[PDB]
């Protein structure tokens, strides 16, 4: 069986849930690599603030 | 005769005006560098109001 919540093994709904936890992962990364890129250039921008 | 502004002096008045001149020189040599650091200086911190 699929281990976890739901914890039920349904070729369909095993599917589904693989896919969804596997697509929820990539969003997941996405979210975090844009606030990490997003903090970047808030730093960028308080560097010249303070060379200002 | 030392032609030039003051007509002619020749004497101690020669060494007053013609010492005057060159510390004056000097002293637009002086203003003249701080003025170019300063506008530098404002050049860099308007570069930097950019970025941030």
């Amino acid at each position: 069986p699929h281990l976890g919540e739901g914890g039920a093994l349904t070729g369909t709904a095993r599917k589904a849930e693989e896919a969804r936890l596997r697509r929820a992962e990539i969003e997941r990364q996405t979210e975090l690599g844009r606030l990490q890129q997003q903090i970047e250039q808030r730093r960028r921008r308080a560097r010249a603030q303070i060379e200002a």
